């Protein structure tokens, strides 16, 4: 289960600068 990684927030706020 994900939850040391946050994929929903993580890629979020990532594709902010990398789409």
């Amino acid at each position: 289960p994900m939850a040391r990684n946050k994929p929903k927030i993580l890629k979020r706020i990532l594709a902010k600068i990398f789409k």
